[PDB]
């Protein structure tokens, strides 16, 4: 019947002889009441996924954003991007009036993330939070604490650890969520009691209260682009100039950019030459979600394009 296995202290599998295996199953342990013996056959069936170290290793003019922004912005996912609207058009409203972020960019968001659900992820996320959290010191603290919370997540949401899959860096559901950004950012906005990421409706909400908890303002702008060059200056997400520097420069905004005295410099690469932006707090935010200039102006401009598409 009942089987403590108090004796079974060695665990099979990849991380058999592996220190921070251990020290990990220790903690969750002591931590968190979990036993040591159904933990250990956990991560017994863990595997050690060469191809996330080799991935998380890896992470002119020459139309560099034109390549990244072909692999959103097409007929095709727009179109997509269309029918999961007005699938959801439920959701996405009743997000807008909840926490103000508007449906274009939960669009974009899950389109980028999934293709609104066709793009899961196919790589158990046991395997490659173990593996980066074991057999990767560089991020090997980040990666434990997202392990320590997905574990936890098995339980209360009554998961099976071995069955969810996900990304190469154990991202979830529709938005591909870490799992420190369910503890922290998911929310049941299905309504019955638990907090799914592979429920469209609680992604939704989810991934615009992540959206107002890192400063989405509601109906401020997100970027305007600008006439002219400034060579001169550097560019991304993280720079900050003040208008009157960014007019010294050599710019001018397309739109008015209303009591923004400060903008960061966008700089694309649309092949014939650079196209400049005025990078605003809410371009901002949208790289909280993932720090990528390139990834945020996909995340835009696929949102503004479906958005389009439905009026049509
Ligand atoms: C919504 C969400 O959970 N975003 C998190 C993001 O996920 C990214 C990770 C990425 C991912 O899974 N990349 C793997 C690469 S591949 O596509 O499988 O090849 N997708 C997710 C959503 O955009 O990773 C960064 C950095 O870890 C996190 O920032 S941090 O807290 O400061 O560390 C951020 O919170
Ligand atoms: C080569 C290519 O075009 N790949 C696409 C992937 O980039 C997409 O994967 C998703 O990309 C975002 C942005 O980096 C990640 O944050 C997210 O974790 C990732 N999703 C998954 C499940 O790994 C994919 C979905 O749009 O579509 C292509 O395969
Ligand atoms: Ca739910």
């Amino acid at each position: 019947m009942v089987e403590p296995q108090h004796n079974v202290m060695q665990m099979g599998g990849d991380f058999a002889n592996n220190p921070n295996a251990q020290q990990f199953i220790d903690k969750m342990v002591n931590k968190h009441g979990f036993d040591r013996q159904q933990l250990q056959e956990i991560l017994s069936q863990a595997k050690r996924l060469d191809s996330v170290l080799r991935l998380m290793d890896n992470q002119g003019p020459n139309g560099a954003w034109l390549r990244y922004r072909k692999k959103f912005i097409t007929p095709d996912n727009v179109q997509n991007g269309v029918v999961f609207w007005n699938q959801y058009e439920d959701a996405l409203n009743r997000a807008w009036q909840v926490y103000g972020v508007p449906p274009e960019i939960i669009v974009g968001i899950i389109g980028v993330e999934t293709r609104w659900g066709r793009v899961m992820g196919k790589t158990r996320i046991l395997d490659a939070l173990a593996t980066l959290s074991f057999n990767y010191p560089r991020r090997a603290e980040y990666f434990s604490g997202e392990l320590e919370t997905f574990l936890l997540m098995a339980r209360d949401e009554q998961d099976d650890p071995l069955n969810l899959k996900g990304s190469f860096a154990g991202a979830m559901g529709y938005g591909q969520f870490m799992p420190s950004s369910y503890k922290q950012y998911a929310v049941d906005f299905s309504g019955d009691g638990h907090i799914n990421l592979w429920d469209p409706v609680d992604a939704i909400g989810s991934v615009a209260n992540y959206f107002k908890a890192h400063g989405w303002v509601k109906g401020d702008q997100v970027a305007v682009m600008a006439n002219g060059q400034a060579p001169g200056l550097p560019n991304g997400f993280k720079t900050k100039y003040s208008i009157s520097q960014l007019a010294a420069a050599g710019l001018t905004p397309q739109q008015p950019l209303g009591n923004h005295q400060q903008a960061s410099l966008l700089r694309l690469d649309v092949g014939t030459g650079y196209q400049y932006w005025y990078g605003l707090p809410n371009f901002y935010t949208i790289t909280r979600y993932n720090h990528s200039t390139h990834y945020a102006m996909a995340v835009w401009q696929l949102g503004q394009a479906v958005a389009l598409a439905r009026v049509q």
